[PDB]
């Protein structure tokens, strides 16, 4: 069902309702993305992340749901968590000045999946990228 995710996210990109009307609808598609299974889940989340970083989707919507997105990936296995995390860190890279609270929390969960699987190199290199000071 990875064809009604790009459909529903597209129409809400330009609406005429308040933040409660739109942020409530967008988080309902996060349900449609996470509930998928196999290799069909893997592309529906990529549709969700590109819509948030989009310039046609407001900044009040982008910092609200990428917070909820970052805590829905500790649920999934280490094969899908690491796949989707690296997708979220190079679509937020074009505008890394805006979502630094997301870039901080996303890169921390990524370094834990690395170290777990005997990766003592790339876990560190991701924490270097976190713009602390």
């Amino acid at each position: 069902m990875a064809a009604a995710v790009r459909q529903d996210l597209a129409q809400l990109m330009n609406s005429s309702g308040s933040h409660k009307d739109l942020a409530g609808k967008y988080r309902q598609i996060l349900e449609k993305a996470i509930q998928l299974s196999g290799a069909e889940q893997l592309e529906a989340l990529k549709a969700f992340v590109e819509a948030m970083v989009n310039e046609n989707v407001s900044l009040v919507i982008s910092r609200q749901l990428l917070t909820d997105f970052c805590t829905h990936l500790p649920n999934l296995p280490d094969s899908t968590a690491k796949e989707i995390y690296h997708f979220t860190l190079e679509k937020i890279q074009p505008r890394v000045i805006s979502f630094e609270e997301q870039v901080a929390s996303i890169r921390q969960h990524l370094a834990s999946i690395y170290e777990k699987e005997e990766d003592w190199r790339n876990a560190a290199q991701v924490l270097v990228g976190i713009p602390l000071e």
